[PDB]
């Protein structure tokens, strides 16, 4: 019949409440994995004391066969991924391990192959599956939430991961409007389309207000001098120029990029929907965002290329000579420009200024240039405002 997004199929694994985030993540693994759980839950103490690497090297190789459902496999990825970052970087002062012991590398790679995700911590692990409600009968607010794992005391990982998650959830409230958009275009329902675009804009405007909470829960000194170390990967990294050896799984060292919000499917989703061709051309920013799709869960990666197969919303609006429809489309693009402009100020506070008192991103190239290119591509998609 063809690529028609008239409904969001349950096979895309997009939750009605939390969107691309993992709904009600599992907190405990079966008892068989207690040795992994003790290490993952005590990374601040084990790293600070210099005992982390020895505790990891003492592990027996545990089979992944006892992780029988999706949520336990996602929790185990988050546990193994946090342990791997702590093992590779240690205290973060130049003494790096270039070989991941087989006792963790083998189950980590087996589980990563099973979930079609690389054997490195991704945004879907440390943001989308790394959370819980303190009280299940209370709403999804910062006060009623916590992360499952942190790297070091005072690293601000709770604030950084949770505010990223909250923004991600706020933007997700617009996903349910996508089938209304495609259906209104197919059925030539102008008023329905206009109303749907304004609702998407409203959601993206609310996501910016949610972002303001970053200042209360993250401090620049801790983010840049402490958390930054554990967010780093091994692709174009001079500290691990050939990548990491996953002992017992692969013969040669392998390179994988560190976790990135370029792996967020909700932001890539609205750029695709609005025809902001962030992945077009052969430039660095476009190549990076396309590359980050292979670091997203497979159903979410599938949702994005499915959106790309649908008719263009931008081309539909551009061809109508309808001021009301063009304004509603621009309200969506404007809300993304506003988010990106505010995020540039956040990056200046949390990265640029601390770095100046001491910038390359996950892609190995200047992060300010990447962000400004992404923002500029969005601003240039406005049909009028200039
Ligand atoms: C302490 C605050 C923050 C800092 C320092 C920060 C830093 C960065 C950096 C360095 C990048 C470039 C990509 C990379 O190198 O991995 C990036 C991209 C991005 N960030 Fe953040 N970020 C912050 C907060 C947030 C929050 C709360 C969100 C909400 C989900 C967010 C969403 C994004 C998105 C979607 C991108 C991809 C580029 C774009 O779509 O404009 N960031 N961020
Ligand atoms: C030179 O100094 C630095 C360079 C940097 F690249 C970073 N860095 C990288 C990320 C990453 O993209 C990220 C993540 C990941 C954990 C998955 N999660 C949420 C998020 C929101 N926006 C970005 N997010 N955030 N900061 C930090 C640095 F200090």
């Amino acid at each position: 019949q063809g690529p028609h997004m008239w409904t969001i199929s349950k096979e895309y694994h997009i939750d009605e409440e939390v969107g691309f985030a993992l709904p009600n993540p599992q907190e405990n693994l079966p008892d068989f994995y207690n040795d992994w759980m003790f290490i993952a839950k005590h990374l601040p103490d084990l790293i600070e004391s210099g005992q982390l690497r020895e505790r990891v090297e003492k592990l027996n190789m545990l089979s992944i066969d006892h992780l029988t459902d999706h949520k336990s496999q996602r929790l185990a990825r988050l546990v193994l991924g946090c342990i791997t970052m702590a093992y590779v970087w240690g205290k973060g002062h130049g003494d790096v391990r270039k070989v991941l012991p087989r006792n963790i590398a083998v189950p980590y790679c087996q589980l990563s192959k099973k979930l079609e995700l690389p054997p490195i911590l991704v945004y879907a692990d440390c943001v989308l599956a790394n959370w819980k409600k303190k009280d299940p009968n209370k709403p999804l607010t910062y006060e009623n939430m916590d992360v499952l794992f942190s790297f070091r005391d005072g690293d601000c990982s709770k604030g950084f991961f949770l505010v990223s998650l909250l923004v991600e959830i706020a933007a997700a409230s617009a996903i349910k409007v996508i089938p209304t958009v495609f259906k209104a275009m197919q059925m030539q329902e102008r008023d329905t389309l206009l109303k749907a675009l304004l609702e998407i804009a409203s959601c993206l405007e609310k996501a910016l207000q949610v972002f303001h909470q970053i200042h209360d829960h993250v401090n620049p000194k801790a983010f840049f001098s402490v958390l930054r170390i554990y967010l780093s990967g091994w692709k174009g990294n001079p500290q691990l120029s050939d990548g990491l050896v996953y002992e017992g799984f692969w013969e040669d060292p392998k390179e994988f990029a560190g976790g990135s919000a370029g792996q967020s499917s909700v932001f890539q989703c609205f750029d695709v929907l609005l025809g902001i061709q962030q992945t077009a051309g052969g430039g660095h920013a476009a190549q990076f965002l396309q590359d980050m799709r292979r670091y997203m869960p497979p159903a979410h990666r599938n949702f994005l290329c499915s959106l790309e197969s649908n008719p263009s919303v931008r081309e539909f609006v551009l061809s109508k000579g309808d001021a009301g429809l063009r304004e509603a489309y621009d309200a969506c693009v404007k809300a993304l420009v506003s988010l990106r402009s505010y995020h540039l100020q956040i990056v200046t506070k949390y990265i640029l200024i601390p770095a100046s008192q001491q910038a390359k991103g996950t892609g190995g190239t200047d992060l300010m240039n990447f962000l400004k290119t992404v923002r500029s591509t969005t601003e240039k998609s406005l049909l009028k405002e200039g």
